[PDB]
């Protein structure tokens, strides 16, 4: 009866956009797997924080399905996610089974690379808007968190808490998200 | 001419309170050393994120002095910081040379354990107030970030961004902090 989250961690990922959702989701009782795109080895994030993943993406793929797939941002991290065939397969499968897909900052540009969720309203970091909108396949929003169908996006490192709590609310409901939120000392 | 920050990372530390200041400080051009209390080995944080430190505290101690010493929170992390003689020596030396000391959430209770900054106004997580105030050696504040002399404290994971930007402002000034803040997409 436990919900499950897959966080895909690639070199160059924004480490704040990785750790905040992982932490908050585990506070909500979600079983989170931080999976290294390139294997089980430690990942050097965009600001040189080095994180040890829980598993390789290859192994984590076999232990699906996941209730949410989470794509952190970071320009170079997002480019690695966009170029990976394994990520394409995971996201397409998640779209088909109508599971939640969540991406933050530059992370959403991987959805475009893999032709995921076309027609949805999405947000990105302001600096990633042009890239996301190439072709007009999405409708752009400037909301700090945007949820359209099964696609949940958010704008930046400073929206990471709102992003993570939106995932919790979608998976576990509003009361759990409020319970988890209170000890964090968030402003609003 | 480069400012230098020491972040002391112990088992049980709050990983969000560790990564946000490290990331934000590096965005500000500060040279940050994440030092493992127990050595160079990977550190399991409170919500099971595993971080590889840049150095052991023993080695980082020899490469001082630092313009700021940063103490993350996490109940068990803070207890490990409070019991460590090496931390006592680092903090006392930092107090003597009038360097900045920054601690967040439960982190400030290590200042009490090591008899640091008595008489200062401080804040903590609400759940750590009673512990910090044992003996009445400090004056308590409920501000999200509090700075009294060379002691800078903050309340929780949700104040981590304000905490980190206060460090940047103290070290590099208000204009750098504002420049670093803008791409983060913080609300206020």
């Amino acid at each position: 009866a436990s919900k499950r989250a897959l966080v895909i961690l690639a070199k160059g990922a924004e480490e704040m956009e990785t750790v905040i959702p992982v932490d908050v989701m585990r506070r909500a009782g979600i079983k989170v797997t931080v999976a290294g795109l390139a294997g089980k080895d430690p990942v050097q994030c965009s600001r040189d924080v080095v994180i040890c993943p829980d598993a390789s993406l290859e192994d984590a793929k076999k232990e699906g399905p996941y209730d949410v797939v989470v794509l952190p941002g970071g320009n170079l991290g997002a480019q690695n996610l966009s170029e990976s065939a394994a990520v394409k397969e995971i996201l397409k499968e998640q779209e088909n089974r109508k599971g939640l897909i969540a991406a933050i900052c530059a992370g959403p540009t991987a959805l475009l690379a893999h032709e995921i969720g076309f027609g949805s309203k999405v947000t990105t970091h302001p600096l990633a808007k042009d890239k996301m909108m190439n072709g007009g396949h999405y409708t752009y929003s400037e909301n700090r968190v945007e949820k359209d169908g099964l696609i949940l996006t958010s704008r930046g490192p400073g929206t990471s808490f709102e992003f993570a709590l939106a995932i919790v609310e979608a998976l576990n409901g509003k009361e759990v998200a409020a319970q988890v939120k209170a000890p964090l000392v968030l402003k609003d």
